[PDB]
């Protein structure tokens, strides 16, 4: 399935030029990489900027925190390309690039919505599952409104339902700088 | 499965078959369009223009189509790259592996003789409340009058005409596909 | 399922001849076309004496309630509704359109409206097909309910959009019964 | 099923006043009893009318016609009222009484469209399969037209995709005649 | 689901004391032991009045069908056929059967004929065997359809090799039925 | 299953069974053998003078059930008259040339197959050999019927029943299974 | 489950084969195998359009645009392209046989051969079968004049002959036009 | 898979001119053989090829691509069974070189009839009828000329699975030598 | 699978030494593997002998009888020495090591009992079947007979059902030579 160049695959090749591919659902595995991969160029050298192209779903909120904090944290500007989709986690990461650096290609697809969860068991518990999910949505809302200039109450009205966006409508909205032609 | 070649070289190498190809600029677009082969292409597409701007990019495809958005990720890198991107269909090119064997350069468009191509509308799935069902309609009719625009472009048809053509599954000849716009020539 | 006796009914088919009507668990066609046949016996019998619908159900097909509400309105006779335990959509939409002055609940009764739900598969076009389609059953029940409650459409609307649990005592205020009984 | 006092269960008191209920999909096993009831009821008298009400959303195209050729075959004119929903071979079945007497209650769904199927096999058994169900659309389109007044190449049109209509559209369009308040 | 009409009869046995017999669905051993139960019954009750076989069936077992067959052959009182709806393979070899002259096809019924189906597995001589057993079910088959009809049998083996669906008028034609009735 | 009226009700199989008709249809289990049974005894009781009719449409089964309606059938005093229609196959089969000499008929397009038992075994080599033992004893028992029944000899019949063996009305005449193919 | 051959260089044994010009088409014809075959077959071309290429073919049949793709391919390439059929050629296998280089087509003396039409499938509104009931019909057309012009039959001939599983012996492909020799 | 020094320890029997056909015969199984048997008769057609062989059977047409290599090639192919060699298995044992076919002692062989199933018409199940009968007919002609036995004892013989000893094998034609 | 260092994986380094493993199920794959092995060692060197570690609950008879005839075939003597379990046809190849070297770890279970099977389909094809693997039973017995030193109707008795052993047990009744502390 993966092609070699003259020997890298080609993945670790981009990665040579401080690249890194964001493809797929946001699990666990798929952070733990990209939080290696941010580690190590940042190390490597500081001074330079990374890319971060993204092309996904969404998935775990959580996974997605671990990248959106390890982002934040490294000395090195992390610009954001998104090819494709970013929706949901894929969006906030999307977003959360270096502000005039975050991108989107001419037909890219973005969405932003609210946290998806489940409860299940005694009516305590279940209040204590709705706490959490409550918190989540309002912590990653304050980010939005920060990413994006929106004030808060926009931010909550406008992820209420799925909300698919243009590449235009996106940098209309604050959620990037560009769209690259 | 995949074989291997051998290369008797002066400075010392063995490549799978697929990389063997990649080193004469040669892509392999195969089966179903999913993420993960778009970000296998992507990938290559961009390795070769970062390699060289000024050489053509060939890009052979036999997939019956698959995910709208992966599509169009490759879509926009072939139009991104410096360098120009000719497409060749062999066997298929259904839906989506249609729209990107029509995205090559102009003049760069080919048919092996007995290609089958096929064009329709898109196609999803909604449930929910009657609101999310809105939702999801709204995003899927924007998409097809997304693609239809481009599809418009690239093989010079009316838009209307584009419309009528792609309400049902549409199967064309290689001939009928130079003759319609999709691609430039069929290669004997 | 116990009898009661010279004649020996069937518990329900007993409640029936004083004109008691159960209307329980998932609308369906099949029980639709039960209570459709019973609200056509008895208003046939007599037209003068009310119907009783006793109402403990989570909804279903909407057809099949539009089915037991069309013939609700048909028949001469009056027909008075009773919320005992549940009425969720379809349910609550029958609940309500019992004969004004008539329509009631028990004092711990769940009563709660929503919007339609479904699925829709394949092309573009067959989406759009099923979007306006569910889009058209979502506005004519909400006229139905502006005119059962007498709250505006447009207040329907916003509290219909997500699903919203109501008391008794709350559904009373809002316009979906006449009367809380104890 | 709740019985009534001679102590009849309640379809079966209907059916002594010659009301048949068609409810739910249209199969071989409904087909027969629909059939048994419309024989037995013209037998016992055929100057009285057949009250047939419906509440389907289709089924078996060759069980619908078998309904179709025995509402035509009997002697007594045959009355149709829609509740609920008559959709496919349902709408087909209730534009089928006798003209002047198919009714719909106020807030009935009526659709039409074309017929569904499937083929399985070599290229041959396709071809077989396609000019059948070819077939068929031609000879139900045709007893449309003749039913609503409608032009054939409306109804073609018209059958085209998945078509919902009102009780007041129906009315207008000639599949029923009269909506009940 | 089967209602009863007033002694009370459930809506079969009443067509039942007509001479009617309802064949419907799919030819399994069960249906064929009903049928041929029912025919025998009506013919040592009177051998001079007609029985009336109506017929909507996709067809099934060979040898339950041949059951049904060979008891309408046997059988002094002669049997009407009428399809309504369909009358596919053993269908439409039972339709056929019927007395000659009281063969019909009500106007929009589908008639099919095609050969017969089944498998084998196993060594190479148990293939064999199971091979020699089909070809010469066919062809017996075909030998009666060709009697019933007066088409010659290479006629019926060319007609037979693919599913053939025919009109009630094609099927007069052919010599299936003997008329269509309106 | 319809019912009729004579003012008695009988479902239709028992109408039947008034007449001294028992209908044997499907695959021969445990519970089908149980019915038989009961119906043969039934009827002999009832009076040994008059016929017993036994219609069969069945491609047989269970070796022990077929045998408790054989066993059956020889025990009542009346004549057992046995009619193939459609099918009668292996355990089917036996049970229609079981029928008493003279009586047993098929309509004409009825098929007959004989063939041998049919079974399986599992675990230690001791355990398949007492299988093994008792199957090709359960053989060898029916082929004697067989025998006697057809008045074949029994080489004929083991030749005969080594592979599936499919018969017409007109062949198994021929071969002695049946009496009479009646029209 | 495959070994390695030794030359200071370690192929596997089909990247062996390779290196003289063989290529390997086994089982079932899918996107996955086409891919591979063709890459095979380009690589080559472009190493020495001289030197012939070896397709020994063993397979059931598969997808027919894969199929179509890899005799796309085999007629695009300079250097002839021999077939050889070992085992069994069926379907899109024996349409990728009779492909080879007229005269330089081959079977093993033991190798079966078939050729039948097209399968598929389709569901939905009569509209929607329709269109595949055309897209399948084609398909038929399209191959069969090819097969015509392969073997010399006639076109006719071929439609009667693929109506149903027609398998051959090497020696009735050898008469029937599909190979040359039998080796 | 052990290592030995460095090849894997089938490619090293490879190196030596030995084939190991072991388990079910598949189209992949029968690449990989044939593939080897090529290899090895290019490498050198004077120098002997060893099929060991353990194996219940398989495909027909897989085992029939295998018996045409194994003619095919220049360089004799000696055959020895170890375990079993059922239907396909005993076929391809038969079909080494003649006074070169060799049984361990303990050997199971076993000769029968092919096997296969049709489902559908009448007329395509005439068709895979005549097809398993033709394909029973060409092997038993081909283990007739194998075994020296007459056609017609090879037709009652494969009748029912037939289980032999390697003496009994030997006694029939099946194989040459039994080696101790 | 650890590796030791040339590299070689760990069963790798003991075949140098001419120690083969022989662990789980015998299989057809296994045996391919310790024929393999065993055909190696010996051309490599007759002199020196091999060394065969047992730790299997058995499998398919065929498959053993494999390496079983391999054994005797290689010119090298095969010490076998059993860990933990060596059952069915485990136990018949610990038994087939050279006499005087087939050994038992203290605490290893040795069991033996009849070869096992099914027949399904007509009586013919049962009886075919009850005598090849009677014949199965009858070989192996003969061949216990001879290793053991027991005549063939005490190994009769003895497999009759499943038979466990101590290694003492085992030594008592000739399977092996020594039990090793
Ligand atoms: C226990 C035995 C009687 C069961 C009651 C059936 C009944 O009331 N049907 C409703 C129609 C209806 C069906 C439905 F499924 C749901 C629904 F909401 C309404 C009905 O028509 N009631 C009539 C009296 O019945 C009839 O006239 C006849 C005879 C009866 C055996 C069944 N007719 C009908 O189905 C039809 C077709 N009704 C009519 O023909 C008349 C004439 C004009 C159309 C409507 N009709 C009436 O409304 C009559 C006139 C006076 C009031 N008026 C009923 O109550
Ligand atoms: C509605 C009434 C129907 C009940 C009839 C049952 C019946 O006919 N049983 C068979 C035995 C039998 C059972 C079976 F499960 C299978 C089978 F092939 C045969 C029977 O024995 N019939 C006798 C007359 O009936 C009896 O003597 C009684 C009384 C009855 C209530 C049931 N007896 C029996 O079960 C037994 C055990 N019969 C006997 O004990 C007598 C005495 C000597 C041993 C056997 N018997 C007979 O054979 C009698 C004398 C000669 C003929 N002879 C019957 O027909
Ligand atoms: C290990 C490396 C070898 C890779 C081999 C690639 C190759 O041979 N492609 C085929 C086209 C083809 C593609 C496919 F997917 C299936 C198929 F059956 C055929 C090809 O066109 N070969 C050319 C010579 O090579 C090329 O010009 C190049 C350069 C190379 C890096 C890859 N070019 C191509 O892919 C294309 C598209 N070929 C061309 O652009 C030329 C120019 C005009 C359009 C078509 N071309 C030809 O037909 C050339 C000129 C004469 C014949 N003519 C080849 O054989
Ligand atoms: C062996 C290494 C192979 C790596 C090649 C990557 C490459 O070509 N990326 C595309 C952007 C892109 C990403 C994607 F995911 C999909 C897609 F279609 C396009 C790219 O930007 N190419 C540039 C040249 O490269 C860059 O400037 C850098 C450095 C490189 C390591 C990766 N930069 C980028 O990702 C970005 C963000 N590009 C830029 O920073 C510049 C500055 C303004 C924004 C966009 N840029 C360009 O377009 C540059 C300027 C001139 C054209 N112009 C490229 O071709
Ligand atoms: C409501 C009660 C129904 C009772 C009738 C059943 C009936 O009609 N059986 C068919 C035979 C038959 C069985 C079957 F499974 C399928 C089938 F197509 C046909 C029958 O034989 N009818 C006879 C009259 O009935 C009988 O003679 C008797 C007595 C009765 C209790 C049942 N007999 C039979 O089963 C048999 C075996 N028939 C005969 O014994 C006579 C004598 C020679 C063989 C054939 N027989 C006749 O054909 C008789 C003589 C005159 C015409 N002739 C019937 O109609
Ligand atoms: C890592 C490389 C070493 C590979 C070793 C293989 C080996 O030892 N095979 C056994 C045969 C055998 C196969 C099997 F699958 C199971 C089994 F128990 C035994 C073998 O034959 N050993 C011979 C020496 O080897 C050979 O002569 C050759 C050449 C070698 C590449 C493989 N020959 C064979 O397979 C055959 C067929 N053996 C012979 O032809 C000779 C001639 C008469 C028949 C048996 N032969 C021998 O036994 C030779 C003669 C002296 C003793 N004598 C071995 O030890
Ligand atoms: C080629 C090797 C690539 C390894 C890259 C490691 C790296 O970048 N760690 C981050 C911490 C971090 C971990 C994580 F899991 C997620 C995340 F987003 C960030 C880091 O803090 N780097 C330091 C550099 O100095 C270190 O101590 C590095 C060296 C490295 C071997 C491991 N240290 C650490 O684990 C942590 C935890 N660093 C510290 O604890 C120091 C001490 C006080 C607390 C915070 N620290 C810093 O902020 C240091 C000093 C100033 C900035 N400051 C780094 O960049």
């Amino acid at each position: 399935l993966i092609p070699t160049v003259i020997a890298y695959d080609i993945y670790s090749r981009l990665l040579k030029d401080r690249i890194i591919m964001l493809s797929g659902q946001v699990t666990d595995d798929l952070a733990n990489s990209i939080i290696a991969q941010l580690l190590f160029l940042d190390a490597q050298d500081s001074e330079k900027d990374i890319y971060l192209y993204i092309n996904s779903p969404g998935g775990s909120v959580t996974a997605g925190m671990a990248i959106y904090d390890t982002m934040n944290f490294v000395k090195a500007d992390v610009q954001t390309i998104v090819m494709g989709m970013a929706a949901s986690m894929g969006s906030f990461l999307l977003t959360a690039g270096t502000k005039g650096k975050r991108f989107a290609l001419p037909n890219a697809e973005i969405m932003i919505h609210q946290p998806l969860g489940g409860a299940q068991g005694q009516a305590t518990e279940i209040e204590i599952a709705a706490r959490h999910i409550l918190q989540t949505r309002e912590r990653l809302n304050k980010i939005l409104a920060e990413r994006t200039g929106q004030p808060l109450e926009v931010i909550e009205k406008d992820t209420d339902r799925d909300n698919y966006m243009t590449a235009e409508q996106a940098k209309a909205y604050g959620l990037i700088d560009e769209v690259m032609e």
